[PDB]
DNA sequence: TACAATTTAATTGTATACAATTTAATTGT
DNA sequence: TACAATTAAATTGTATACAATTAAATTGT
């Protein structure tokens, strides 16, 4: 079969929660993955480009033009670390700061979708966070 | 509103961490994991429309009028317009798309293998995973 | 301590995803 | 006969993903 396949299950209920939270993100005028960067920068005001890839792990080759993106929308500013002219610092501008006032309804609004289902999802967090240790050396 | 602690940022990044695991073993196959799952339809199912397979993976035209095309490119498959329907298109397997069957043999053992080091059984892994899909869907 | 391995981003090239629009074919009573 | 409304692929425009390569800025011996 097809749905019998772990690796696919992840991939298409990925790309459905992805859907659900398109209107949601149309409000704030972002994308899934600015989304994703702004809940660590909401966390921490600044942070090198390398740190954010760690964490969503992703690399220069998304970040780059992503954060491009992001600044030319004005979320965002970037410069040259100076105590290590090779790293990049990404900093939020007043606006990127605000928006986190307009997108806490979010997560209730996903769960009020996802946990529609059934079964505590505090299971599947806590497999999926070792499924991610496994995969992730 | 920490990052790491939503599942919609779990299923994104396990999800691709897995396709990371699969790159070694298609690109001896000389495709992408998007397309196995593509011929995973086709091996079981000599010819399928383009709205089926859609259907089937949870993409429309957009995703899969390009890929198609690069795997018919590939030698894997033919398009032909549907007689049945001259707005339907239908995606068959060729004699080289047949043969590939064989050689994919292995890679859910391999991948299952480097991947059950998860804190419960994939039956339980996976069926919740199969549940969050059904309800987003 | 000169400077060759090493690291961090940007750069290149290929391949999804998906909304929105378009085009051609088919359908509801 | 008719057709407005659907429908199925393509197509257009934007936005990721990621491997490999490149360039510049620390590191380690």
């Amino acid at each position: 079969k097809l749905e019998n396949q772990l690796s696919f299950l992840l991939y298409a209920s990925s790309r459905e929660m992805t859907k659900q939270y398109k209107p949601l993100l149309d409000k704030l005028n972002i994308t899934y993955p600015q989304y994703l960067a702004l809940l660590l920068l909401w966390e921490h005001e600044t942070l090198t480009v390398k740190k954010m890839g760690e964490q969503l792990y992703l690399d220069s080759g998304t970040l780059t033009p992503m954060l491009k993106r992001m600044e030319q929308q004005g979320l965002i500013t970037r410069k040259r670390s100076e105590e290590d002219e090779r790293s990049v610092l990404i900093s939020l501008t007043e606006d990127g700061a605000l928006l986190k006032e307009k997108a806490v309804d979010i997560p209730g609004t996903i769960l009020g979708l996802s946990k529609q289902s059934g079964e505590d999802l505090k299971q599947l967090k806590s497999a999926l966070y070792t499924l991610l240790e496994t995969l992730h050396q």
